[PDB]
């Protein structure tokens, strides 16, 4: 029969007592506590003033960005002057311009006016590529010829930029790239490196996001696509491709909507008013455009009366400047003067008309439409012209800002994106270069209304991470930065991968934009904090929050303090996250050389046998010291650097080395004093200790090989979980993996060491014990059953036909069970085993499911969706019958004290046959939030407030029709 409540309570208490006493008397929690207090005077406890740390880091970031901006300013000034001094030569001798071309074979062994350079590249670990500091490299795309009179002249006058490149690199030796995009297509970057290796190069500097950002202002684009009968065939395909390519030239500050009209206008997609050009809204628009079919009779007066009306909707968020209309058609007869005179008579909306396809229609009304209203006229007769014709409109948009003068020259930083030359995540500062030919004397201003190009300097996210040190903080603490759009400049979750836009269809260029709410669990307080950081305010917030574990299988509850201050002079805002225990940290004392030598003796490779297999985190301690992926090489390197020259050396971080050696001494003292006394423990497979300061030691040698955790202590998930929890934490092993299962490695349970210096609280180290599966299962079996209770089993035997005994963790994964096949399935989620039982537990509020979306994830032909189950009711007791289909199974669940395990004893599914749709806990490729519903309630984003959208001097006489 079903055991009584007092009997099962006693049974759970016995199992608890056994496990907790084994863990406490095997891993020396009190032992390390006593060691830490009684080895005082070798360290001091220093405060962590968040208001000071975040301000210092913000000031450092501001200084770095000002350094990066001064180079742009001086480069732009020099380029403007050199263009002002240039003479337009036409007769170029075969050797008059000298450059590298950055795309020629280095060994040709062999032009109209150019002489190539054979440069020398040695190496540079700062870039990873092979670079030359002697001269700059020029990239000319495949389409544009390098012998044209328009390209040779720039190849000549831009040659003066190399001196300023060298001057900037010698003033600030940390400059990565210094690129000068040109209006003709060529790009000049200072460190001479070969271009990226069918290998055809489609790169065009005039389409990169930084160039587009620096060449114009945020736009309000409304593409108007003609879908009448006449555009059927090749014209429709060209229109679709051209619209997609035009959508590709849009940033997050830009708002766009695509409409269509044969005889009555309609929105092409679910959007109705306007959407910002994210990576997802753009995909929605592209798919809706690719679904377009052509049928009907053209009606311009009903399409423009629709475009102008959606350009007047102010209930929604928009860039509120540069209201432009794109007309994609073939040709017609109606110019529709009445519509323009009615809607746009003061001429505040630009109109760009495109004549797509190969035909013989009247290209007359559309040229007049692009002429009367501000705009330019384009013709796309083939796929080749699509790129240039779609990218050219920025030249037209750039006139107001150049006419503004030396007021639009403001440095703007792009979103995080993967570098073209493979440096990883970078951000580029952009400064436009104006045309000042004949500036001193008021003679020429007709062609001075077009930009020469955009200057750009790249700063890597590694620099910004280096400006924010994290090793004085607890692993749970971290830094993050937010831009006005809400995306993260810095975040631990952010990874160098393109953002998943949707489910991968069967059979790097895009910016990496990850929102703050999409990098952590969304919470009500975290939205207010995000809004405050966007507004640019400084404040403190302490609140209870749910934090996802690093392994992403668990959710644990902790106290966190958010401190944020704006990076003044820059749109970005910086914030610091600190748990309560992280407010105080241990700083190692200088001590003496004898102590350093004694501590260095501990972790030598020959000393593994006594100390245990030692892991050292790959943290850079010296500039010459090189971190390695394999921990053995790094440990050998650290040993030889410490022993060979000095424990403390110039150009090395004294604090980090002192902390590491102090931790090594503490760990060796622990092991030799306590662990060595008990050579073998029946319940314990292995004893390991993980300590802040990047050292990990496990006593058994076989366990060291079995140990699969990250060498870095901060990256360990179990370490962070033990920090968050004040009780013993059990970590479920991985199931059906290449790594050894929980039969040779055991079950990992970890308890955090708590230190009380003065009244302060410190949690420097975490200890763990690996539990033998065999000892655990036999102990679980013997205590559960009562020998004289009854003939039929009152509790589970080794293989109970009826009664089922399984103990679960907070995540719900199975750690121990009576059944043999269940024990073969240790480490698996308890779903796929008794899914109806899990659904009942969730329904009665035993576990709480919280789902999220990972956007930077890779699948097999993407956004995935993850689920993470946690305990949510702190009631130690739950019972009930399952009320199964036509039946009912009785269960009782008791949680095992501190250890956090939960034992549930229920009947087998033979008794009451329920349905088994599994409750899966993995990540399943799932498309993310519907964009259509998310645009109705947008998030809060601050927007640039500097727009140059009109000047009255602007000469709109270059409309294009006349010049063709
Ligand atoms: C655009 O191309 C032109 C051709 O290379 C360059 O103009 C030439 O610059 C040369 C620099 O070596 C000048 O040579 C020197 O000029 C001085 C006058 O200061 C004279 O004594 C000599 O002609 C000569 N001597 C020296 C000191 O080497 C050429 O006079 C000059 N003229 C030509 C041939 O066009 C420009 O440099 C280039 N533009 C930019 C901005 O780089
Ligand atoms: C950035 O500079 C601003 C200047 O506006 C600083 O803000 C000032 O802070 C000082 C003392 O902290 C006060 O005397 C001023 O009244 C503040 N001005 C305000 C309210 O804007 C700010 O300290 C700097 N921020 C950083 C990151 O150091
Ligand atoms: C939203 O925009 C629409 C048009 O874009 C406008 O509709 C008005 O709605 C209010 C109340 O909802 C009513 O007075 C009328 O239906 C509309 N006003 C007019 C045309 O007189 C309005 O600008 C916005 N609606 C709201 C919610 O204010
Ligand atoms: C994720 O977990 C949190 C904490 O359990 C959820 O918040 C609770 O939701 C339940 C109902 O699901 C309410 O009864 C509680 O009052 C909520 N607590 C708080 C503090 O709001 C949260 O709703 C879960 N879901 C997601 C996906 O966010
Ligand atoms: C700014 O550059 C100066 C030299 O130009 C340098 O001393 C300083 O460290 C730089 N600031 C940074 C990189 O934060
Ligand atoms: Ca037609």
């Amino acid at each position: 029969p079903f055991p009584s409540a007092v009997t099962i309570k006693s049974w759970v208490d016995k199992m608890q007592e056994d496990l907790v006493t084994l863990a406490k008397t095997a891993s020396g929690v009190n032992q390390l506590v006593d060691i830490y207090e009684k080895y005082q005077d070798l360290y001091t406890v220093e405060p962590n003033n968040a208001r000071q740390l975040v301000e210092i880091a913000a000031r450092d970031i501001e200084k770095l960005l000002s350094n990066r901006s001064k180079a742009l300013v001086r480069l732009a000034l020099e380029a403007e002057k050199v263009q002002a001094a240039h003479q337009w030569r036409e007769d170029f001798a075969s050797n008059e311009v000298v450059y590298y071309n950055a795309k020629d074979d280095l060994d040709p062994e062999k032009e109209p006016g150019s002489q190539r350079i054979k440069p020398v590249f040695i190496e540079d670990a700062n870039f990873g590529r092979q670079i030359s500091y002697q001269h700059a490299a020029v990239h000319i795309p495949t389409d544009i010829y390098e012998g044209s009179t328009i390209v040779l002249n720039e190849l000549n006058w831009t040659s003066a930029l190399d001196e300023v490149f060298k001057k900037n690199r010698e003033e600030d030796p940390s400059l990565l790239w210094q690129v000068f995009g040109s209006a003709t297509g060529l790009a000049r970057y200072y460190p001479a490196s070969p271009w990226v290796d069918n290998k055809i190069d489609l790169y065009d500097v005039r389409r990169r996001p930084w160039y587009i950002q620096g060449a114009a202002s945020p736009k309000d684009m409304l593409i108007l696509v003609d879908v009448s009968g006449s555009v059927s065939g090749l014209t429709l395909k060209l229109i679709r491709t051209s619209v997609s390519e035009m959508l590709e030239t849009l940033s997050d500050d830009d708002f766009v909507n695509v409409a269509s009209f044969n005889s009555n206008a309609q929105d092409v997609s679910c959007f109705q008013h306007l959407v910002q050009a994210n990576v997802r809204n753009k995909k929605v628009l592209k798919d809706a455009v690719n679904n377009i079919t052509a049928k009907g009779i053209t009606d311009y007066k009903k399409g423009f009366s629709f475009a102008f009306e959606q350009l007047l909707n102010y209930n929604v968020s928009r860039a509120n400047c540069n209201k432009i209309i794109m007309l994609f058609t073939d040709g017609g007869e109606e110019r529709a003067q009445e519509i323009f005179n009615k809607y746009n008579k003061d001429k505040k909306v630009r109109v760009f008309t495109f004549s797509v396809g190969q035909h013989n229609y009247d290209r007359g009304p559309i040229q007049w439409m692009a002429c009367e209203n501000k705009g330019y006229y384009y013709e796309i007769p083939s796929i080749g012209a699509i790129r240039i014709n779609t990218q050219e409109y920025l030249d037209v948009l750039g006139r107001p800002m150049v006419l503004a003068g030396d007021k639009a020259k403001q440095v703007q930083w792009t979103n995080v994106y993967l570098d073209a030359l493979e440096l990883g995540l970078v951000i580029t500062g952009t400064l436009p270069v104006f045309n000042i030919t004949g500036q001193f004397e008021n003679k020429t201003n007709l062609k001075n209304q077009l930009i020469l190009g955009v200057m750009g300097v790249d700063v890597s996210l590694e620099d910004i991470k280096r400006l924010t040190p994290r090793f004085t903080l607890c692993p749970n603490g971290y830094y993050f930065a937010i831009d006005p759009n809400g995306y993260v400049l810095l975040h631990p979750n952010l990874q160098p991968k393109p953002i998943g836009v949707g489910i991968p269809t069967i059979n790097s260029q895009e910016p990496v934009t990850l929102d703050f709410l999409d990098a952590e669990l969304e919470n009500d307080i975290k939205v207010e904090i995000r809004n405050k950081m966007i507004d640019g305010e400084s404040g403190e917030k302490t609140f209870r929050t749910l934090v996802k574990s690093q392994d992403e299988r668990y959710i644990d509850k902790g106290n966190r303090t958010y401190t944020w201050t704006p990076v003044n002079g820059t749109d970005y805002s910086l914030a610091l996250v600190l748990p309560t225990y992280s407010f105080y940290y241990i700083k190692a004392k200088l001590e003496e050389t004898i102590t350093q030598a004694r501590y260095s003796e501990t972790l030598k490779p020959d000393n593994f046998e006594e100390s245990g297999y030692t892991f050292i985190a790959p943290r850079d301690y010296c500039n010459d010291l090189k971190i390695s992926d394999n921990n053995t090489e790094f440990l050998l390197n650290f040993n030889e650097f410490i022993d060979r020259k000095t424990p403390n050396n110039p150009s090395c971080n004294a604090d980090l080395i002192n902390r590491v050696l102090l931790d090594a001494g503490f760990t060796n003292e622990l092991v030799q004093n306590y662990w060595s006394k008990q050579k073998n423990i029946k319940g314990v497979k292995a004893r390991f200790v993980v300590t802040d300061g990047g050292i990990t030691r496990v006593y058994p040698k076989e366990a060291g090989e079995n140990w699969q955790e990250n060498p870095e202590t901060y990256e360990d998930s179990f370490y962070k979980r033990s920090l968050d929890n004040d009780n013993y934490v059990f970590t479920a092993p991985y199931f059906n993996k290449s790594g050894p299962g929980a039969y040779e490695s055991g079950i990992m349970v970890s308890k955090a060491v708590e230190i009380y210096i003065q009244g302060k609280l410190l949690k420097p180290a975490v200890v763990g014990i690996k539990i033998d599966v065999n000892s655990w299962i036999e102990n679980f079996t013997k205590t559960s059953i009562r020998d004289p209770c009854a003939g039929p089993v009152c509790d589970c035997k080794r293989n109970s036909d009826v009664m089922d005994c399984v103990i679960l963790d907070d995540g719900g994964f199975l750690l121990m069970a009576n059944h043999d096949d269940y024990t073969n399935q240790i480490g698996r989620f308890f779903g796929e085993i008794d899914p109806s039982l899990m659904r009942h537990l969730v329904n009665i509020s035993v576990y709480a499911f919280n789902k999220s979306y990972d956007y930077q994830s890779v699948c097999e032909p993407c956004i995935t969706e993850q689920t993470q189950y946690f305990f949510d009711n702190d009631s130690k007791s739950f019972s009930g019958v399952l009320d199964c289909g036509n039946c009912s199974r009785i269960f009782h669940g008791e949680k095992l004290m501190n250890t956090n395990l939960i034992f549930i004893m229920v009947e087998s599914k033979g008794t009451c046959p329920c349905d088994t749709r599994l409750l899966i806990q993995a990540e399943q490729t799932s498309d993310g939030p519907n964009p259509c519903d998310m645009v109705k309630q947008p998030r809060y984003r601050k927007g640039p407030d500097v727009c140059f959208d009109n000047n009255v001097l602007e000469d709109y006489t270059d409309c294009g029709g006349v010049s063709g």
